[PDB]
């Protein structure tokens, strides 16, 4: 048995390199770590992760958009994410479902319950074990043309969701100086490996 | 008010001939008439099309392929179907959601109750108005398709079609099938014949 770990926040916030942090914490006591990330993780999401940023003349119906990441998503599951934790391994996955209710929900206002009913439909019981948020103050992709408040209420519902379920996940507050930060993924540790075994 | 008619069987079935004579009957009545087909139909939904169709080392999972083949519907559903209809156009649509329930549902052997809910989830209310049903034994009948799903064996068709005509026959006031094994001359007569009907659904 293996453990589903998923790190959500925008770039800049240190998810990388303390994604890589944990990473060799969890290596240097034998355990395997898959790193991963959506959407992509696989040869067909990846290029199905083109179309998601790939800015067009054409607009992408809002259902449209919702549909290919989850189609990403099931490839994934599929083909790296359940697999790996079939082989024990941890898996530390860059971004994902709780990305679609921040973005395709809260980004672009699509309703809450039609995000849920795909999340059912494609995963199952699947949830991630553990999901770290990385919480900071807020050419382009078809995402990044997106305004200051687009991303103000991204950055919100990973916290509205953070706080509907404290057992799963565990807010870091990536305004504070690195060191902190992964001092605080030290403290994570001991009840992970805990879950591991 | 216009009427969404969709037209479901393999290639070499005379869809297209087919399409192009009915499209016609219509035309010359004053009607106007959009032809599209899935998956695609805009150019992002075509993007996804081509997506589906490559061949690669590694297999698509059968929930990837029915959520593409959905999502490309809703591109397709807003851009080119909605609209046409909303003009009272009569839309002749070549592969619709029974190329699902056949392709993803009798072929891959999804359940027909998952399928049934992304129908609904992404098209609402909206279903065809008539689908006509080109039925063709298993014909092979000269590279192939040259695609993802020449893969697939002589079972594979089979199920399929046999799927189209489970769905015919379960709510025959929406189907139409048509044996297009017959000389050209006699599945014209098939659309002679079921015009009428046709026509009486537009008005
Ligand atoms: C996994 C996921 C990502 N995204 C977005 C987040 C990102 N847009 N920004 N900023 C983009 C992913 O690109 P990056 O991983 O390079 O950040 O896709 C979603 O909108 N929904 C999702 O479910
Ligand atoms: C519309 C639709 C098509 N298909 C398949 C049927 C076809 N493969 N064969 N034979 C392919 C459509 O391409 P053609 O219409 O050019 O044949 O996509 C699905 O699997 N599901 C669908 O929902
Ligand atoms: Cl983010
Ligand atoms: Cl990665
Ligand atoms: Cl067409």
């Amino acid at each position: 048995t293996g453990l589903f770990v998923t790190l959500e926040g925008p770039e800049g916030a240190g998810k990388s390199t303390n994604r890589d942090y944990l990473a060799e914490r969890l290596r240097e006591r034998g355990i395997e770590v898959q790193l991963t990330r959506e959407p992509g993780g696989t040869p067909l999401a990846e290029r199905i992760r083109e179309l998601l940023l790939a800015p067009s003349d054409e607009p992408m119906a809002a259902d449209t958009e919702l549909l290919l990441m989850f189609a990403a998503r099931a490839q994934h599951l599929a083909g790296v994410i359940r697999p790996a934790l079939a082989r024990g391994a941890v898996v530390l996955c860059d971004r994902f479902t709780d990305a679609t209710y921040a973005y395709q929900g809260g980004g672009r206002g699509l309703p809450e319950a039609r995000i849920a009913a795909l999340e059912s439909f494609v995963q199952g019981d699947l949830r991630p074990d553990l999901t770290l948020v990385f919480d900071l103050p807020v050419r382009l992709d078809r995402f990044e043309q997106e305004d200051r408040r687009f991303f103000e209420a991204v950055r919100q519902t990973y916290l509205q969701r953070a706080a509907q379920a404290p057992e799963r996940y565990q807010v870091l507050d990536a305004g504070l100086p690195l060191a902190e930060v992964q001092a605080g993924l030290d403290r994570l540790l001991p009840n992970l490996l805990e879950r591991l075994n």
